């Protein structure tokens, strides 16, 4: 489902104490589908930055309240997130940006979540790029690519090597979107994609369950669609989840806490207002210019796990 | 109800064809109400112009549309609904504030759909009351008190207002009297222009009580009528019984007037009261049928 997806999160904004109630209960409903969540409350909430970390904001207001504030950050049809508005009796799920690529499917899986109402009223290489965390590398086709995508057209991906579910003009054509590196097509237009490895972050009680670690790792892979072939590096604090890695065949980075305390991204998770391991080592383990790529999830309480990717 | 006393009308915008459509149909169903109502296309649309001269305005469209349209020009705001093109909703974007949620619920029975809902301003009372504001210094005071929702008094007037108004620390004066230790705003009633369009063989009946439904709507007795207006001269025997002057307007003046807010494409109700009104009226009852024979505006009286 496309709100499993959301790989980055869905970030909850609300702006009075009824929608601050209604905006916990919706949390604690997404946390239950292992969907990364943040709540803010509006005086807290960094909208300019906000928009760049989520894959969807859901704000909890007035809807008059909640198109003020996305039409000063509207500005990417190929990049914002989706963006929803719900009530704060959450009577309502009411996409306001993203119908093109998916709000009306978050509003409609979110309303199943909530048991509310969903009110209803394509893609671009970007998305499908992070959607396979590969990275483009010639951009001059990507105007090209889109103009197609919009018009449903038939693409075709080449060199994926798992199934993943794309719309159906998506034929696993004129254009072409590769991660093949040893073909070529006459007479088409390709995107090259280059996909990256994964850093995955953990963060554990001394006491490490290796198990839930281990089971973490896969739930991760299977999640994010990714064969075990796609892991750079493990990164923990905890010396013992190296063995985690031999079992993965793949590097370990051990991460201290100087460098934990020293460490600053703008799309972190904030603290439970009620530290930051898994983020954090997935992040410096990933390198310069890493960025996150599945924002940080439990796997119990001794546990968490966090991607970033591999540079 | 709230939608009735819109009486500069709603304007329908569309953006396409099966939106269109719908924007007919909803066209249709606020005609049976004598709701002036207009239908324009997104390419037709001068939604800056549009913007200052209907009361609301329903796009008929994707929320996404609307929203962005919306964003544009929301700076004195009409209602803003939006409607998707089968009229499953009716959305307000704007006005949530000045009614906008009565409107999209009374929009929403007239049209068997489903509202989605999740204060007034001194300017709002004077159009209201059909009548100016001679001190405009006490406007800014006046309407943070509306804001600040505290009750404000009406002096000198029934007409359906919130309960705060009582017809207290503010008042809004109608009467020529005084005021100690409050805040007082003044305001001249107006008197009105009625146009009249007719055929040329005038059906007098159907006029003279359209006078009379227009009177009732806008919450006026003749006293206010302080002229009417036609092309055809046998509607002097009308205004005659009102014992009010009539204007006889000819086809010159009617080629030479232009006003950004008329009833689009002939106009001859709306162009004779705004005539008869005289310089600077403004329109306040936009144009509705009587028949397919006989249409009445109404503008402000300016004249002496």
């Amino acid at each position: 489902s496309l709100i499993e997806n959301l790989w980055r999160g869905i970030c909850i904004i609300s702006a009075s104490e009824d929608a601050f109630s209604a905006g916990e209960t919706i949390k604690e409903k997404l946390k239950s589908f292992e969907i990364p969540v943040v709540h803010y409350r509006y005086k807290d909430a960094e909208i300019e930055t906000i928009w760049k970390c989520y894959d969807a904001i859901v704000f909890v207001m007035a809807l008059e309240g909640a198109t003020r504030i996305v039409c000063k950050y509207a500005k990417s049809k190929t990049e914002d997130p989706a963006i929803v508005c719900i009530d704060d009796k959450i009577n309502y799920v009411i996409p306001l940006l993203g119908g093109h690529w998916g709000a009306n499917d978050i509003a409609r899986e979110l309303s199943v979540i909530l048991n509310s109402t969903p009110i209803i009223t394509k893609l671009s290489i970007e998305r499908i790029a992070n959607i396979l965390i590969a990275k483009i590398i010639n951009p001059e086709n990507i105007v090209k690519i889109n103009a197609a995508l919009l018009r449903d057209e038939s693409i075709c991906i080449d060199g994926i090597d798992v199934n993943v579910n794309f719309p159906e003009n998506i034929k696993v054509c004129s254009y072409i979107i590769s991660l093949r590196g040893d073909k070529e097509y006459k007479d088409k237009i390709v995107v090259w994609l280059k996909p990256l490895k994964i850093s995955i972050g953990i963060g554990s009680k001394k006491d490490v369950k290796m198990e839930e670690i281990r089971d973490g790792i896969y739930k991760v892979l299977e999640r994010l669609n990714l064969k075990r072939e796609r892991i750079g590096i493990i990164a923990s604090i905890r010396e013992e989840v190296k063995k985690i890695a031999d079992e993965f065949n793949v590097r370990f980075r051990l991460v201290n806490e100087e460098e934990i305390n020293n460490f600053m991204n703008p799309c972190l998770t904030p603290p439970s207002k009620t530290k930051g391991v898994a983020e954090i080592s997935a992040l410096i383990a990933g390198g310069r210019n890493s960025k996150l790529i599945l924002r940080k999830i439990a796997i119990s309480r001794n546990s968490t796990i966090a991607v970033a990717t591999y540079e």
